């Protein structure tokens, strides 16, 4: 029992994990195969960062301008391209570390690890979420540009996130591995900002199925609601609204516990009505948009990697 | 910017996790060089587990009674002992992937991060705390023993927690990896219960600190307490004492903000005295009291947001 934001194991992206200089530019790279990715902002001097012309700029650099260091070892750079906003710098040598992966973008709402690291050296792992304005909340410091977020299932790491920049908030933007952004957020320094935010409905829902697995079940009431009803109020307190894909989603959650999503809707649909009344939730006083129903039945039935 | 429960990246523990298999029981252990860790209590059948004697279960053992596999390979064990509660299994082979570590034990208040495991797998890395009461609150199911808590400052892993049951309140309990268990729990299942747990109160004042070096001020105020006044009053919110140690830990937040310690002990005061209001702090509607002074050190900037 108990319940606790919690991030996959690490240890096979740390191994992926490399250092990539471009003139005064340090930041973090992702080595697979013989490519090691990265920021293509890495080849911007902060003249250039605040109207770059990337073809330009990239057509001047050779593989030469280019230093890329796993651990203590040089890696040689042969090649170099471009993808959407992400540099790819072909190295002479494959990484034998390198785990079965794939590239995969994930949705608004979806969760995934985020392997924060400093020039080259992985520093830290949380867990996130992507947010609807497609920022995420972060916890990243200067140097941590290229750290990458991923998902794994079984042996299989899906990398989803590669961190590009901080808005003015404190809260973070990058792209995909293909180098495509979340959000409509470009890699120059211009006036940009995250929109206005909405609550992942469905993630409450599925944090207060966790509560009640977890033996908090206060909130619960004698209602039900309808989606109609309730999406009325989620635009109220701008909550995303709740499609039958979303019920369908926490159907196994609804089995368990005997809650219909419309019954927990109910509940839900009360407490932003009236509050919490001092009372607590999984220990938090705000409701958690921030686990899937996937979290919880992981958490709550012990899957391992 | 930002601040998040942050844990250390788990590669180096889990290149140590294995499976330990006695009888009917399966559970973690951790495999460094020619040795293998893990609770004694795998030894337990049903009916030893109110009250075993670790001794007389273990002399009856060969070593071919313990069935330790790492990922596909079976490993070969050729000797066992007993160091308190933890059990040592010796195997022919040393762990190729062992890294640089040493064996601490922790004081309440200390963080560490956790990897669960189910069946020698890893599942989930997360941060927890050591409580005043001894306990940690962990995410564990069945078969989560020996699992291990860690830290890695400096390319060294600090081991300082083994996982070893869960209490009727949900909480946890587990030695460090000399076996000897933190607080006054035993390895039985006899009637134990954690005792009221408190709040860390020097780690509430770090992430204060941190909340500050992030740009926040809202809750300071004009005021400031003696340490006897602060501790007076913040026990009666049941907040452990703060002594002259931690103000004296508290120093160089405190130098990096221009906040004196006893000035941010007014405005935890005043905290408790208020609430929010509706605010937050670093994304919390609560005080956060698993975040230690080094903590803080480590995640947040050297500059602050002023
Ligand atoms: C023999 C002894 C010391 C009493 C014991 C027995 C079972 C376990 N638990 C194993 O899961 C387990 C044991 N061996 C394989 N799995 C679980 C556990 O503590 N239930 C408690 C139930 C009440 C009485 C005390 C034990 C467990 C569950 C969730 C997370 N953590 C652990 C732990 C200790
Ligand atoms: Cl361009
Ligand atoms: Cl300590
Ligand atoms: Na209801």
């Amino acid at each position: 029992s108990g319940f606790r934001k919690m991030a996959f194991p690490s240890g096979k992206v740390e191994g992926c994990m490399v250092q990539v200089t471009c003139g005064t530019t340090t930041l973090n790279g992702l080595w697979l195969d013989d490519v090691v990715y990265c920021p293509r902002h890495v080849i911007c001097t902060s003249e250039d960062m605040l109207n770059p012309n990337y073809e330009d700029l990239l057509i001047r650099k050779s593989n030469h301008n280019f230093l890329v260091q796993a651990g203590n070892v040089q890696l040689r750079v042969i090649g170099h391209s471009m993808q959407n906003c992400v540099l790819k710098l072909k190295v002479d040598t494959a990484n034998p570390k390198t785990p079965k992966y794939k590239f995969v973008r994930i949705q608004p709402g979806q969760t995934f690890s985020v392997l924060a690291c400093y020039n080259g050296s992985p520093s830290g792992v949380y867990q996130c979420a992507m947010r609807p304005n497609f920022t995420i909340k972060g916890s990243f410091l200067n140097g941590s540009c290229g750290s990458v977020g991923f998902n794994i299932d079984y042996d299989c790491v899906s990398f989803c996130y590669m961190h590009h920049m901080e808005l003015p908030t404190g809260v973070h933007a990058g792209t995909d591995l293909e180098g495509n952004f979340y959000g409509p957020f470009v890699d120059r320094q211009t006036a940009q900002a995250a929109g206005t935010d909405t609550t992942i409905t469905v993630n409450v829902l599925a944090w207060l199925y966790a509560a009640v697995i977890n033996g908090d079940r206060w909130f619960l009431n004698r209602f039900t609601t309808t989606l109609n009803d309730f999406n009325l109020v989620a635009m109220k307190y701008n909550y995303e609204p709740l499609t039958q894909d979303h019920v369908d989603i926490l159907g196994p959650l609804s089995a368990q516990t005997g809650i219909a999503v419309l019954d927990m809707c109910a509940s839900l649909k009360e407490l932003l009505q009236n509050g919490m009344n001092g009372r607590t939730i999984l220990g938090s006083a705000l409701l958690e948009d921030e686990f899937t129903p996937f979290d919880v039945v992981r958490q709550c039935s012990g899957v391992t990697f």
